[PDB]
C-alpha cells in the first residue's frame, strides 16, 4: 500500500497509482509516462530504461531488449531459435533454458529472461517510488492473454526479484477493459473487442464479460507486426532518398541508420497529430547533414499494407468468437501505433463507424487498468 499496476511491456513499459478514485500514470526521471524495456552493460555501469536505449547503436551486444520474447520458454522453443538469429546480443543454452550473455565491467556474465526483466521492473517500481515518496511492494503486473504458465511464472518471478510483492498476473487485453471501467456489472453479457498495436507486436482479443467475470473468447494477431516495422519503412524510405542527394549509401553504418530511424521514430509520432513533419540529423554521415520531411500522406503510403492487414486477424478474431462485428458492444485501443489515424480510420470503417474507446493513451491503457485492479486487490 499503496500497489500499483505495471504493465511490463515487449518494447516499452508504464507504471501506474489508484489514489483518490483515480488513476496516475508516472513519469519517469526523464519526464516520460512510459520506459524502454531496455538494460545495457558498459566497462563500468549497468543502464536501465531510457539510459539502456539512448546508447543501444554505439553497445548493440551489451544492450538487452526483448527479454519478453524468452521469458518462460525452453531454450530449444522455434520461436526462441527463431528470435535469436535478429538479435545483436547472444542468448546461450544453459541446461536447456535461456541466458542472455553479455560483457559488465570486462566479464562475461549471464541473465535468465526474469533476471533481465526483473531490472526493468526495478526500475519502474523506484519510478513509482520517487512519485508517491514511500515505498512500493504490491503489484499488479500484465501479461499478454496467450501466455503459459511457465511464462506466467517467470513474469511473477520477475517481479519478486525485483522486491514487489506480485499480488496478481492479469492478461493485458482484461486490464485495458477494466482501465474504460467494462468490468462492472450492466445485468447482461458484453462482447470487447481489444486492439493492441504496439512498438513489436499485435495482439487482437475478444472478451466476454459478466458480473465482473472475463472469459477470453479468442486472441489473434501477429507477434512480429509493430510501430518498429513503420519505422524499418521510414528508415527504408530515406536511406534511398540519401543515396539519390549524396550518391552515398548509409546503410552499413550502424550509427547512421540509427540516428536516423530514432529520427523517423519522432517524426512518425508527429504524424499521429500534424500532416507534416520534419527530419533534422546534423552529420549523418561523412559529415553530411540530412534535413528533409516527410507527410502524413507518404507515412500512410509506405506502410499501406502493414496498416491494412491488421483487419485480417480482426476478422479472424471474431470468426473464431462466432461473433458477427455487429455484437461488438466496445472497441479499445492499446498500444501506441494505435494513436496512428489511418489506423483509427481502418478499423472505424471495418466496424461501420462505430466509436472507439480512445480516450486513455493507447499506451498507458494495461498500466492504467492494472493499477484499478491493484487498488481493488489491496
Ligand atoms: N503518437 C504516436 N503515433 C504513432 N506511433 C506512436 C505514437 N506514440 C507511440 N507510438 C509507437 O508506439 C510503440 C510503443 O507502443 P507501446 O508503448 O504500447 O509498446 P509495447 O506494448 O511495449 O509494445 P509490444 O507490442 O512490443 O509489447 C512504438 O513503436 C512507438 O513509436
Ligand atoms: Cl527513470
Ligand atoms: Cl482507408
Ligand atoms: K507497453
Ligand atoms: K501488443
Ligand atoms: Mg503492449
Amino acid at each position: 500500500g499503496p500497489a500499483v499496476g505495471i504493465d511490463l511491456g515487449g518494447t516499452y513499459s508504464c507504471v501506474g497509482v489508484f489514489q483518490h478514485g483515480k488513476v496516475e500514470i508516472i513519469a519517469n526521471d526523464q519526464g516520460n509516462r512510459t520506459t524502454p524495456s531496455y538494460v545495457a552493460f558498459t566497462d563500468t555501469e549497468r543502464l536501465i530504461g531510457d539510459a539502456a536505449k539512448n546508447q543501444v547503436a554505439m553497445n548493440p551486444t551489451n544492450t538487452v531488449f526483448d527479454a519478453k520474447r524468452l521469458i518462460g520458454r525452453r531454450f530449444d522453443d522455434a520461436v526462441v531459435q527463431s528470435d535469436m538469429k535478429h538479435w545483436p546480443f547472444m542468448v546461450v543454452n544453459d541446461a536447456g533454458r535461456p541466458k542472455v550473455q553479455v560483457e559488465y565491467k570486462g566479464e562475461t556474465k549471464s541473465f535468465y529472461p526474469e533476471e533481465v526483466s526483473s531490472m526493468v521492473l526495478t526500475k519502474m517500481k523506484e519510478i513509482a517510488e520517487a512519485y508517491l515518496g514511500k515505498t512500493v511492494t504490491n503489484a499488479v503486473v500484465t501479461v499478454p492473454a496467450y501466455f503459459n504458465d511457465s511464462q506466467r511464472q517467470a513474469t511473477k518471478d520477475a517481479g519478486t526479484i525485483a522486491g514487489l510483492n506480485v499480488l496478481r498476473i492479469i492478461n493485458e487485453p482484461t486490464a485495458a477493459a477494466i482501465a474504460y471501467g467494462l468490468d462492472k456489472k450492466v445485468g447482461a453479457e458484453r462482447n470487447v473487442l481489444i486492439f493492441d498495436l504496439g512498438g513489436g507486436t499485435f495482439d487482437v482479443s475478444i472478451l466476454t464479460i459478466e458480473d465482473g467475470i472475463f472469459e477470453v473468447k479468442s486472441t489473434a494477431g501477429d507477434t512480429h507486426l509493430g510501430g518498429e516495422d513503420f519505422d524499418n519503412r521510414m528508415v527504408n524510405h530515406f536511406i534511398a532518398e540519401f543515396k539519390r542527394k549524396h550518391k552515398k549509401d548509409i546503410s552499413e553504418n550502424k550509427r547512421a541508420v540509427r540516428r536516423l530511424r530514432t529520427a523517423c521514430e519522432r517524426a512518425k509520432r508527429t504524424l499521429s497529430s500534424s500532416t507534416q513533419a520534419s527530419i533534422e540529423i546534423d552529420s549523418l554521415y561523412e559529415g553530411i547533414d540530412f534535413y528533409t520531411s516527410i507527410t502524413r500522406a507518404r507515412f500512410e503510403e509506405l506502410n499501406a499494407d502493414l496498416f491494412r492487414g491488421t483487419l485480417d486477424p480482426v476478422e479472424k478474431a471474431l470468426r473464431d468468437a462466432k461473433l458477427d462485428k455487429s455484437q461488438i458492444h466496445d472497441i479499445v485501443l492499446v498500444g501506441g501505433s494505435t494513436r496512428i489515424p489511418k489506423i483509427q480510420k481502418l478499423l472505424q470503417d471495418f466496424f461501420n463507424g462505430k466509436e472507439l474507446n480512445k480516450s486513455i493513451n493507447p499506451d498507458e491503457a494495461v498500466a492504467y487498468g492494472a493499477a484499478v485492479q491493484a487498488a481493488i486487490l489491496s
